[PDB]
């Protein structure tokens, strides 16, 4: 029988306001070697992005950003015209790639088709300041100030000391000197170039020193998050993925403190469940939908300006999989992002759970929509417990529910939202209508184990 929990919504308990460009995706820079991928001709992928949000941010970076070499006279290889660059697996050095004017031109058209903004990595790991300045100038020329949100100078510079990009002694002080050299060169070509950083993988010690040094030179602070811990941890499981992550909480507190010290907001510019491209049986499953949707809300509630789920190719954790030649599909994680998209923007409200110790991985978020209607996003991440949620603090004549479902937490397919899969080119509309039982001030929602729900009140 279900665990009977209470949820009290408090319309006076005002949280953060979710911005319209919160959602986003991250891709490997190597993908820019193929001018057909981020292209106005890529209508399938553009549709998948639009379904994730009418505003949002595309970030391009990752390990391959140290292996991409812009040149104004470059041409893609024949193989480049067909490249599908999935998440770098981190086992050895990435292949060298060139980036061309054509690809940047086509990226511009892709951003126009999607309505999304751009965070663009520059090659601080192996490239030169002058080449970065030239690349930045072309990007600014072509993409424009309104769509270019920030350049980033290197990806995960806190890992250069161990991945061959720099010697073992590389540290924040060394990075700060590299950053300044690149910044100076770029600003000579592009005096209005916007920056974010430090784009770190994990090392929270770099946040303070970076922000204090470069606070007048950046628009926002960026860092990364993977749910999987260090290599010496036990292998990630779905059970672990559903549970709170104290490292996340600490990282988020570090970022909040930077904002308190400097005024700079923060964005989680690369995230996913498990590293090395993901873990088959965890990252590519329905549990990842629950994980991702919940993470989006947790971070929004903490004051993040947005998020960018890493992906590409057919990587285990990619939200969207596919290629221009074979087409694109929504993977399970996409459906958690879709729940967020459908909820929309607005101000988060207090949403306190009680009587929930037997269903501790249920999370709930309440929102006053931009349209004035109350929504509640719930993630029943308990893998073995169904819940019955008694909802107080909401007065409405009618509420509806859209369910986020799969038959098993580990399913790699069979994921639906609102009773429907996402179709080709991101097409989605709900096919199952359900009213929330109960009435004004006392609604009652059942949720099966390992499921999610979006409630909308009239
Ligand atoms: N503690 N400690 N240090 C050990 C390092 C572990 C932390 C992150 C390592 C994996 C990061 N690695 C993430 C990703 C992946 O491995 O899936 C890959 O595709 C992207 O290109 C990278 O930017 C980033
Ligand atoms: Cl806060």
């Amino acid at each position: 029988s279900p665990v009977r929990v209470g949820l009290s919504v408090d319309a006076s308990a005002l949280g953060h306001t979710i911005p319209p460009d919160y959602t986003g995706l991250s891709y490997e820079q190597a993908q820019m070697a193929n001018p057909n991928y981020f292209s106005g001709a890529n209508t399938q992928l553009a549709g998948f992005l639009r379904t994730l949000g009418r505003q949002g941010v595309l970030r391009i970076g990752g390990n391959t950003s140290e292996y991409t070499f812009w040149n104004r006279h470059a041409k893609p290889t024949a193989a480049d015209e067909h490249l599908a660059a999935g998440p770098d697996k981190g086992h050895h050095a990435a292949a060298r790639e060139v980036i061309t004017p054509e690809a940047v031109n086509n990226l511009s058209e892709f951003l126009d088709k999607t309505g999304w903004k751009l965070i663009y990595g520059l090659n601080l790991g192996k490239g030169t300041p002058e080449n970065a300045a030239d690349e930045a100038a072309y990007v600014m020329e072509t993409i424009g100030a309104d769509r270019l949100l920030a350049f980033q100078l290197g990806n995960e510079p806190d890992l250069f000391y161990r991945n061959g990009i720099r010697p073992a002694s590389y540290d924040f002080a060394a990075y700060a000197g590299d950053w300044q050299r690149f910044f100076t060169a770029i600003r000579k070509r592009v005096p209005n170039a916007p920056f974010a950083g430090p784009d770190t993988a994990y090392n929270t010690k770099w946040l303070v020193p970076f922000a204090d040094k470069f606070k007048h030179d950046v628009k926002f602070i960026s860092s990364h998050y993977y749910a999987e811990g260090p290599p010496t941890d036990p292998s990630m499981t779905i059970e672990r993925l559903m549970k709170p992550n104290p490292r996340l909480l600490g990282e988020t507190a570090g970022l909040k403190q930077v904002e308190a010290d400097t005024g700079l907001p923060f964005r989680l510019t690369q995230t996913n469940s498990c590293y090395q491209g993901g873990k088959q049986g965890v990252s590519d499953t329905f549990a990842a939908a629950l994980w991702a949707g919940d993470l989006m809300y947790q971070q929004a509630a903490a004051g993040s300006t947005g998020i960018n789920f890493h992906g590409g190719g057919y990587g285990w954790y990619t939200p969207v999989a596919g290629t221009p030649e074979d087409g694109f599909i929504a993977r399970p994680e996409y459906y958690g992002m879709l729940l967020f998209a459908q909820a929309g923007a607005g101000q988060l409200l207090g949403a306190k759970l009680t009587d929930n110790s037997a269903a501790p991985l249920l999370t709930a978020y309440a929102l006053r929509g931009t349209d004035g209607r109350t929504r509640i996003a719930l993630f029943n991440k308990n893998l073995d417990a169904d819940v019955e949620v008694a909802i107080s603090g909401v007065a409405s004549p009618s509420g509806t529910v859209l369910r986020l479902e799969a038959p098993r937490a580990d399913d790699t397919t069979d994921v639906t939202f609102g009773g429907a899969p996402v179709g080709a080119s991101g097409s989605w509309s709900p096919l199952v209508q359900e009213y929330v039982p109960g009435h004004s001030g006392q609604f009652v929602l059942h949720m099966r184990k390992a499921s999610g729900a979006l409630l909308e009140f009239a």
